[PDB]
């Protein structure tokens, strides 16, 4: 149970539209704030949109410490439970570990109409390295702010990363990666070139592990992490539309 109140800004958006919907989720440490632009993007373009909050998210990052992967996991689910009450038709977005609860979805889900991981995250080496070695860490990490190749872009999320919550994120990246294989779902993934958080090389350990039978990548040469809030929005945008229109 979370202990701090939801801070302005990283409240969850909803729209009820169309029968087919879009489900966004945003990343570890991060808010609804990285994924609304393009949740009210297809908003408008006439889809049913479900942003959830991911438990322990934009409150406190001492609710996040107590959250484990199971919790970001609910969250997204209760999401898709949203969308399944209301569409016929379901599409599944998201950035970083949000990239990775969209394949883990696609994962345990029979009926996803297609995904658009967004610079996923299924392998960072350094992190369970650290997790089982080295030295002994602090118990937060201090933030210094967001992977974004726009400076005047201020994402909303945690100053403070718990050690904890490393560890969460290192078991459902390896649980995500282990199963790809169960997807079959059309897939869009979007990689930066450019990345100072996820090695580009996440993007095809995802596109040789998934089972899909209409798969693509587009490389982002003007963004770096952060990409859905960076010089290469409009982009991430429009092909997505492209994307759920075709499958749709």
């Amino acid at each position: 149970s979370e202990q701090y109140p939801v801070l302005s800004g990283a409240e969850p958006f909803y729209a009820e539209n169309g029968p087919v919907g879009v489900l966004l989720v945003h990343g570890f440490t991060g808010t609804p704030h990285s994924m609304r632009p393009l949740a009210e993007a297809y908003a408008k373009a006439g889809y049913t949109v479900c942003l959830p909050r991911l438990k322990g998210h934009g409150t406190h990052y001492e609710d996040m410490e107590r959250t484990t992967f199971h919790d970001w996991v609910a969250s997204v689910e209760e999401g898709y439970g949203w969308l399944k009450q209301r569409c016929q038709t379901i599409f599944v977005t998201g950035l970083s570990m949000g990239g990775t609860l969209t394949l883990y979805l696609a994962e345990h889900h029979p009926d996803i109409c297609g995904i658009v991981p967004i610079n996923a995250a299924v392998d960072i080496p350094a992190i369970a390295a650290g997790m089982t070695g080295g030295g002994e860490l602090p118990r937060y990490l201090d933030s210094i702010g967001s992977d974004l190749k726009n400076p005047d872009v201020k994402e909303l999320a945690y100053e403070k990363t718990p050690t904890a919550s490393l560890l969460q994120l290192a078991r459902l990246m390896a649980q995500t990666k282990a199963k790809l294989d169960r997807i079959v779902c059309p897939a869009l993934i979007f990689v930066s070139d450019e990345n100072h958080v996820v090695p580009p090389g996440n993007a095809d350990i995802i596109f040789q592990g998934i089972s899909s039978t209409e798969k693509e990548i587009v490389r982002l040469r003007n963004s770096y992490h952060v990409a859905t809030l960076d010089y290469d929005q409009p982009m991430i945008i429009e092909r997505s539309l492209e994307f759920f229109a075709k499958h749709a």
